């Protein structure tokens, strides 16, 4: 329906302005674009699905997601995917994993004040029935 059509749509604003609230941080810039593969070569060998906050703002505007639960299995993803390459006791490793803590809790937490929990129940329902 035209009704439902307008219920995705609200969705991808409210994820494009959390998705834009996390990419100005300072703190989070290392998160902001993929791993440059000329850099780091070893990157793609060792992290099998790369995410990052540009390639999640393309996803929305491609109706990728369809409820804020497929949104953070995104948000998750970056935050796994840099514990899992950079896990040693070194300082850069251990301000990298701390970041990417921050990057996972701020999200949760602008959703959990933010998003209207009856908002994310229609959505599912709506995906359910596709
Ligand atoms: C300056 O080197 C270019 C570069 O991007 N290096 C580099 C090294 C280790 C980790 C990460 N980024 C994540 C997200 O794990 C980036």
């Amino acid at each position: 329906s035209m009704q439902e059509e307008d219920t995705f749509r609200e969705l991808r604003i409210f994820l494009r302005n959390v998705t834009h609230r996390l990419a100005i941080d300072k703190r989070f810039r290392v998160f902001t674009k993929p791993v440059d593969p000329d850099e780091v070569p070893d990157y793609r060998t060792v992290i099998k699905e790369p995410m990052d906050l540009s390639s999640v703002i393309s996803k929305i505007d491609l109706h990728k997601y369809l409820t804020v639960k497929d949104y953070l299995r995104d948000i998750d993803l970056i935050c796994s995917n840099a514990l899992e390459y950079n896990p040693d006791r070194d300082p850069g490793d251990r301000l990298i994993r701390h970041r990417a803590c921050a990057l996972r809790d701020t999200a949760y937490a602008i959703i959990k004040e933010e998003l209207d929990e009856d908002f994310e129940q229609l959505c599912e329902e709506i995906q359910e029935s596709r």
